[PDB]
């Protein structure tokens, strides 16, 4: 009972409400109530359950229904569980071993042991990990009960792609909150492809192409030229001036993108958005066209986006002759800016919602091919607020061959927060290495290991750091200056750099 | 009162451990034990306890002590602790929260309530993360007790370095790499010899600048010395060895040559401490090592010798290149015997048992993803029963937004099938439902229905539902892979379109 029911999480509410996602067509229908066609799902929140609303015959690029919001009328108990697992569910709960989980659920001797006068159970699950959201399973039998009310109606926009399913979601964050007017950019985008193709310098350049299958290498340095051209024309002003320092937006990678995309495209492809979107959302390189790197998202206007997007365009349709099989270039300007400004709304809609970064909990911090995180969230907590000891524990490991870790920054301050030099220690595939800590400033110190140490494939270590408090006293905001441990990779050299691998902390009591 | 793991707590009749000893403490320490944690610490693991015996003064380089067994008379209790919070075991175990833990544990109040008949108590700890080795803790007072036997000296042999001390770890395995370092020593000064009084060889190291010039002139110049030192007998194994692989091309031997050069002046030169401590930070060892994609390569003394050498006439070449030592007596003095020691340390931690990428919680790293088990229970399938089980999968990439493509599964009909209705995939929370299809009668593709990708600031958890139709276990011979392939994105080499494959390894248990 208490072992798989968190009770916590449970309560009792009256006119609970949750919502659900429809498929194009029967968002008019189900509000004439709700019906079996195991369970009904619903969720707290609105905007996850917008991602459940797309065609299911074309789950990518199809239209999106909508969401309504579903009402019980009187008491309604939900019960939050611990386990998804259904048997196991039912030997804890002394249940009907035999019958299904969602049936026992809506007879009303269920409903009085675990319902506390409720007119009904709704059982309750996290929605996902990485996810504040909770997933509701409801009884088919007790759903018909829910009033159903249209949340919002995404066709009747009359909008373009899944533009209105991603502009009612970016709702959710309005750092920062990407909210772009994709109709501006389409509108934007076709114009300055156009105003790119009955050009001087640029119609020069498409005059001096092969115009016939050629070797990838060949087909690269041309595309490479052309963008160099195209870039210089007026319209794709703001995309120069933030294309150029970049090596990630370089002309090579648009190029790159370019032969990628008239490689995988044939005929039967470019003749459904289905299927171009199914093609191109497996290739590499994407990052370029919509400029997102280092962990943001840099083309975030308007402007910007339709730049990059006419560019590629542009692109794409001078890289087809010379490498694709398709003869209808047509693609470039139709199914390809479709698929694409798609691909662009997902990871957008990605950037928007709350991740922890790397090195924060337990999401890896990935650099020059090390791979460090905390072992666990508690890890990555420095409690406070008490004399005494705590223990941390960082993994380490690198990608290949054998890179080094030459030590540790840890973070002091006068008085309070210690490295307690004895119990701070390094394994090696469990060679335990003890550390030389010796102070840099009043704030920092650096621990280093009394024996080499590296890691690659098949060799990882466990950095253990032990902290020492002096006094009961909360260390404050303002105490300790960094935020991070800054685990110390490699040496490069006219001055001395250390590959600096961070680990984000949370202080609290 | 959850401190104390009494599944692992024990009495035994002449307990014995090992201490890792320094060098000239060897035969002093065998005359008897002498003095909040202020503990004695001892090992079961006679290795581990080598690992310790390093002179504190030159830890890096150093000489090495031995190993002493301790050995307590009568009946011991072996107390296993489940945490090393001194506080937290008072407060728990209900003792004084003023005097010193190890005080208290070497009392008649603590050795009777505890040592369930013993005459003394020992704590004990796990050792490390990756290790089954176990540390103890012993009260000084009752350590007066031990009876000290010598296990090894490590000086007594006579060897150079720190030889003995890993000859002796190196017993633990004897894929076990066991190299006879007086021989590659030996070895080592004839091939430097023989490459300097030669004919060929001198002819191209007499072309040389022998100034301070630029830093892409002085790679140039070394891969050409490197391409034409190659081609001499005594480094023929080497060439074949080192042909394909691009971690051993001559461009990394000058890489890391060039970076030799440039970290040593004559104060760390003229010290064999300061110079590994230096050349211990630096990038690209592996090139010399031979060690890439988790394996040594370089496993025979002869080939090990041959890379040594060659990069000792390199780091000789590339001194007066880049470096500012007026001598060059480093490149074949304490160049040689520092990154003895380097090979040494990396082939030790390649002999320890250890999880490979993609196994239990360690991650696989590949194509810019990083990929794991969320728990160890995780990349465990269980078998022998009707029902369900879950498994998370931790999906992300270092920079820019990759893609997954889906997930190759394994099926065995009524033992092992793919719940579809419960595998997902969620992108920083948003959930995404999958399409399963089989491929064959042994393997299932998901494709996420909503395209995925993942990069800086961009998470996936991956989730895996088995269904179990039959109580059977799932016998070994009965499933191809022992993986969970994930696929990342689609390239077209040359015409042919390949996936960049991201592998997380199960196990099979009942």
């Amino acid at each position: 009972a208490d072992d798989v029911v968190d009770s916590s999480k449970s309560f009792v509410m009256e006119n609970f409400s949750s919502y659900h996602g429809t498929k194009p067509g029967y968002v008019d229908s189900i509000q004439k109530g709700i019906q079996k066609p195991k369970e009904f799902y619903s969720t707290d929140n609105k905007y996850d359950a917008a991602g459940y609303s797309v065609d299911n015959e074309n789950p990518l690029s199809g239209k999106a229904g909508g969401v309504v919001k579903v009402t019980y009328p009187g008491l309604t108990k939900v019960l939050a569980l611990k386990v998804d697992n259904a048997e196991t569910i039912k030997k804890e709960l002394g249940l009907s071993l035999t019958e299904p989980l969602m049936e026992q659920v809506g007879t009303e001797e269920f409903i009085k042991r675990f319902g506390d006068g409720a007119s009904r159970v709704v059982l309750s699950l996290p929605f996902a990990e990485g996810s504040s959201s909770v997933e509701y399973i409801n009884n088919w039998e007790q759903a018909k009960a829910l009033s159903v009310e249209l949340e919002i109606n995404f066709e009747t926009r009359g909008k373009r792609g899944q533009d209105a399913m991603y502009e009612y979601m970016a709702q959710a964050c309005a750092l920062s909150c990407i909210n772009l007017d994709w109709d501006v950019i389409r509108d934007k985008t076709k114009t300055k492809i156009e105003s790119l193709k009955e050009h001087g310098p640029i119609k020069n350049k498409m005059s001096e192409s092969p115009n016939k299958t050629v070797s990838e290498e060949k087909a690269k340095q041309y595309l490479e030229e052309f963008h160099q051209t195209a870039l210089e024309h007026p319209e794709l002003s703001e995309l120069k001036t933030v294309t150029g320092t970049n090596p990630v937006f370089a002309g090579a990678n648009y190029a790159a993108w370019a032969v990628n995309v008239a490689q995988v495209i044939d005929s039967e492809t470019a003749d459904n958005l289905e299927k171009t979107t199914a093609a191109l959302s497996i290739l590499p390189g994407i990052g370029s066209v919509m400029g997102i790197a280092d962990g943001a998202v840099h083309h975030n206007t308007e402007e910007i986006v339709a730049q990059s997007i006419a560019l590629s365009s542009l692109m794409v349709a001078q890289a087809i002759p010379l490498v694709g099989e398709l003869v209808d270039i047509g693609f470039a300007a139709y199914n390809f800016v479709e698929s694409i400004i798609n691909l662009f709304q997902v990871v957008h809609n990605s950037y928007n919602r709350p991740a922890y970064s790397p090195g924060h909990k337990t999401q890896p911090f990935l650099h020059d091919g090390y791979a460090v995180s905390w072992n666990t969230v508690e890890d990555s907590i420095i409690r406070t607020g008490f004399q005494g000891e705590s223990g941390h524990d960082i993994k380490i490991t690198a990608e290949n061959t054998p890179l080094p870790i030459a030590g540790v920054l840890l973070p002091t301050i006068p008085g309070k927060l210690d490295v307690n030099k004895s119990k701070t220690h390094i394994s090696v595939n469990g060679r335990k290495i003890r550390m030389r800590c010796r102070a840099i400033d009043g704030d920092v110190t650096f621990c280093r290991p009394k024996s080499p140490v590296y890691v690659g494939n098949g060799v990882h270590a466990n950095l253990h750091v032990a902290f020492h408090r002096s006094s009961s006293e909360k260390i404050h905001s303002n105490e300790i200056s960094s935020d991070s441990i800054g685990v110390l990779g490699y040496q490069k050299t006219h001055t001395k750099v250390n590959s600096k691998l961070s680990l984000f902390f949370e202080i609290k009591s």
